């Protein structure tokens, strides 16, 4: 067992260009016909991670893969699971209980309906007008695909992915060389 | 223990040439590829003895080596030690503290920007730009080379090696035999 890698933004190399998101929801719905071209979606837009204003600047947030994660604990039936490197949610077990969104701290996890094929995902028996099936949507860290599209699409290359491991060594490095040079 | 030699100029053959700082320079900074040659020397110029011009003619003034030195006393950190026959300061350990600009009456001590390997030397963290190392320069009689360079470069021959020692037993034989000659 290894440290998760994830995600984090920067303040003073953001503007909230919103470029990330959109990459974001191209490339994790690729099964929804897409090809990088504006005008084939055919489908509303769902990003992973959220943009966020205050007046200390603009901000984008994502999951930040806890071990030892509350919404893999609270989830009864089991949807959550740390299937790869990065906790991710699997799409078929989820029952729209909305126990995650008192779980997580952050509130990196949504309740969105699902589209699958270019249409909206329907239920069996539910009400007279037909209710679409909800699911959570949270950032996978792209296990499937390839490299993050959340970064490499930041015009000012704010959104970093950090192994926790690099930086502890780094800054205990850096400690030692600015105390050592004094005495 | 005996007492320490120091350079000694004489006003009465000293025009203001200003060769003998250059040869100071140019004998020190060997490890900032100097080749006895204008052109190669990439870094501004330090002397250690110092020309001063007033109406009564000129003269160079620099460390006289005292063995009580006010300044290796005011100095906390500890930079200036009589590790050999002279007094030396160490260019590792001092920090600027400019207590010794008020101890050495004469002012044989300068604080000026360090050198080394034809480059200058950065701090760790300082102001949004970067600030040189300022470390003090004095003579050192040249005790990690050989003889002194600011002799057997003036071309008046007016500086002087002068031994505390061997010059008052001269003066006293002199004395004497200008007194017992008479009587
Ligand atoms: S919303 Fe889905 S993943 Fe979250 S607790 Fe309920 S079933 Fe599990
Ligand atoms: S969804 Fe929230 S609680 Fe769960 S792993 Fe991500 S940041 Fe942690
Ligand atoms: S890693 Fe993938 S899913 Fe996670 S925020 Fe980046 S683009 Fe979205
Ligand atoms: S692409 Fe970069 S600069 Fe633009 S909103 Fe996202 S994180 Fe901020
Ligand atoms: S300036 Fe340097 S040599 Fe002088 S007292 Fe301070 S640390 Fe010592
Ligand atoms: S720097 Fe001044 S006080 Fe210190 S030994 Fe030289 S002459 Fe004396
Ligand atoms: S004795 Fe040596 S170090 Fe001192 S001023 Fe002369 S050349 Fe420079
Ligand atoms: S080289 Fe001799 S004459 Fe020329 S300035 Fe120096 S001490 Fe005076």
């Amino acid at each position: 067992t290894q440290l998760n890698p994830f995600v984090v933004a920067n303040p003073a190399k953001c503007i909230g260009c919103k470029a990330c998101e959109v990459a974001c929801f191209a490339v994790h719905n690729r099964n929804n016909h897409v090809g990088a071209t504006v005008g084939t979606v055919s489908i509303p837009v769902i990003p992973r991670l959220h943009l966020i204003k205050t007046e200390h600047g603009t901000m984008p947030i994502q999951c930040r893969h806890c071990e030892d994660a509350p919404c893999a604990n609270v989830c009864t039936v089991g949807a959550i699971k740390r299937e790869g490197n990065a906790i991710v949610v699997d799409e078929k077990l989820c029952i729209g209980c909305k126990s995650c969104l008192l779980a997580c701290p952050f509130g990196a996890i949504e309740l969105l309906p699902q589209y699958e094929d270019g249409r909206e995902v329907f239920q069996i028996n539910l009400k007279l007008v037909q209710e679409p099936r909800i699911i959570a949507y949270k950032c996978d860290l792209c296990n499937d695909l390839g490299e993050p599209a959340c970064v490499k699409a930041c015009p000012e290359n704010a959104l970093t992915l950090v192994m926790p491991t690099e930086m502890k060594k780094a800054r205990n490095k850096e400690a030692a060389l600015s105390f050592l040079r004094v005495v």
